[PDB]
């Protein structure tokens, strides 16, 4: 057992392994079984370059006994920091064969975040392309090493210049020692705020689970072209269905430069993908661009939107502007995955967040006493299940304050339930504003926001006030000629919105900070908001 690992309770790890969920299989079994059924099959395509199944599980067993040579041993964390390119996947099978244990860091991540990663996981190897999205990445690497100097194994998919090419160690397969369906395949990062994620211990029964559920509610098959627009390295584009789930599924993984409708379109239209996952504040320039471009994006039959919450007023055009399913998608990289059916009517498709994936799946909608909510009634959102973690990497207290002592991992969402058990969620607990003595849910503001025809995009946060102790400030992106502060308020007046709910303040950006994956951070903007204020 990797030290630091939480263990899933004896009896449920055996209900579960006797119901079927874990499959007992690992990632290098399901890649040596894919291979040897469809090896011609394209698995991965980036630009003018393929990858069928056997060429992959070709190059991982020659790298895997190049890591091996190169003195990496089973057990060993790997920070694995590379874009959507292709070395991902021969990368981590073959760690995956290997018995050592990637760590998934993200494009954005900087000197900070991955000198944290390599101390914290006491990392045998770093990872990198020589430069992605005009960022050279060897930069990045001295720095680390700088501070890191027992890091002595730097490797670069590219142009490694003093550090270790990726390339040059491809070897002669070998032996590998067991790899067991039990043991942490590898590390995910949480998503929260404050910096310095947690990480998340993920075996390959459990994730393989995900992996499994996601195709089944996905549909995906030996037809799927997926397209990878977001930093796939993230657990929504890694295993929602993802490349994974794809992978899993036999189908094909279109790898995109960047998440941009430029990059992404051409490749939708040449390739024929046909589905793609996006965050909200990316859907709104995708629906944008699909209004304003010529590409054929027709080949599309499910839009995936996911990470935060994907409005009602935005949602409801997908069908219109895309011409293809939307599919809500509420997961989070500690284990849990909601999704809107295929198969589902409109409004539950516009309306909610999805249900859980899996029929083991355990929720629970408590009140600040944890004490379970009323039927239908709004709260603290708990869950427990296959594929959800029972606590973080050697992180003991956090641990206490994020897991009841019986076994649910709080989430950290404020939602509620629907009456077939779909999830509508709020938000973040951390994202509710408490003006004056008042809660406000910030996205039911940003929804009224999005019906205003010069609003792009809409993030309501608080900020502070000595007298309320909280107001509210809403970041809006203007569709062209900003409209005045005004105005917007007096539409949401017009509307009735609740005059508490209506922002104390508007301010207008051409753009809002986002996280690794994407998303709108909430906590950068109230940051922003509270320095303005302190400014004077
Ligand atoms: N669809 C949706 N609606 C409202 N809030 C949502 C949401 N999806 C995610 N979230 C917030 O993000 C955390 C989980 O953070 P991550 O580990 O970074 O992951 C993901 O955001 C994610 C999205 C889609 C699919 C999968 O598998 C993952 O992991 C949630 O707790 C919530 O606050």
């Amino acid at each position: 057992m990797l030290k630091g690992f939480t263990p899933w309770p004896d009896e449920l790890a055996e209900t579960y392994r006797k119901n079927g969920c874990w499959a007992g299989e690992t990632f290098g079994d399901l890649l040596r079984d894919r291979a040897a059924k469809y090896g011609d099959r394209i698995a991965i395509t980036c630009g003018n370059t393929h990858w069928s199944y056997r060429e992959l599980d070709t190059r991982a067993d020659r790298l895997a006994a190049g890591f091996q040579k190169l003195g990496i041993q089973q057990k060993d964390r790997v920070v694995v920091q590379l874009p959507n390119i292709k070395e991902f996947f021969e990368v981590i099978f073959a760690l995956f064969r290997l018995g050592a244990l990637p760590v998934f860091a993200l494009p954005s991540h900087r000197s900070s975040e991955i000198t944290y990663f390599c101390e914290f996981a006491e990392a045998a190897a770093y990872i990198i392309p020589d430069a992605y999205s005009g960022f050279d990445y060897r930069s990045l690497a001295r720095q680390v090493q700088s501070k890191l100097p027992t890091l002595k194994n730097i490797i670069v998919a590219g142009e490694a210049e003093e550090f270790l090419p990726l390339e040059d160690l491809h070897t002669e397969p070998v032996k590998l020692p067991e790899v067991k369906s039990s043991d942490v395949a590898f590390l995910q990062l949480s998503g929260g705020s404050t910096g310095l994620s947690k990480l998340i211990p993920r075996t390959h029964d459990d994730y393989i689970y995900s992996l499994k559920r996601s195709v089944e509610v996905c549909w995906l098959d030996h037809s799927t072209v997926y397209l990878a627009a977001l930093p796939m390295a993230h657990n929504y584009p890694l295993s929602s269905p993802g490349v994974l789930g794809v992978l899993y599924a036999g189908g094909r993984v279109v790898l995109s430069p960047s998440p941009s409708p430029d990059d992404a379109f051409p490749l939708i239209e040449r390739e024929k993908v046909t589905i793609t996952a996006l965050v909200p504040p990316l859907a709104m320039v995708w629906m944008d661009a699909a209004s304003s471009r010529r590409d054929d994006l027709s080949s599309l039959q499910v839009l995936q939107v996911g990470g935060a919450k994907f409005s009602a007023e935005a949602a409801r055009r997908v069908k219109a502007v895309f011409g293809c399913t939307l599919q809500q998608v509420f997961g989070m990289a500690e284990g849990l995955v909601n999704y809107t059916r295929l198969d589902d009517p409109e409004e539950i498709i516009v309306n909610t967040q999805g249900k859980p994936m899996s029929p083991y799946d355990e929720s629970r909608v408590w009140d600040d006493h944890d004490r379970d909510v009323k039927p239908g009634e709004t709260g603290h959102l708990l869950t427990r299940g296959p594929y959800t973690i029972r606590g973080y990497y050697k992180a003991e207290e956090h641990n206490a304050a994020s897991f009841t002592e019986d076994g649910f991992y709080r989430t950290g969402d404020i939602v509620r339930l629907t009456r077939d058990g779909y999830i509508v969620v709020e938000g973040r607990a951390k994202d509710q504003i408490n003006r004056g003595g008042e809660k406000v849910a910030a996205e039911e503001v940003e929804n009224h926001l999005l019906a205003h025809p010069a609003v792009h995009d809409a993030a309501m946060v608080s900020m502070p006030d000595q007298f309320l102790g909280e107001r509210s400030c809403v970041f809006i992106i203007p569709r062209d000629e900003a409209p005045k502060a005004a105005e917007l308020k007096a539409f949401l007046r017009e509307r009735g919105l609740a005059a508490y709910k209506i922002p104390d303040r508007v301010e207008f950006v051409e753009s809002f900070p986002q996280t690794g994956v994407g998303k709108v951070s909430k906590k950068a903007l109230r940051e922003a908001i509270s320095e303005k204020l302190l400014a004077g």
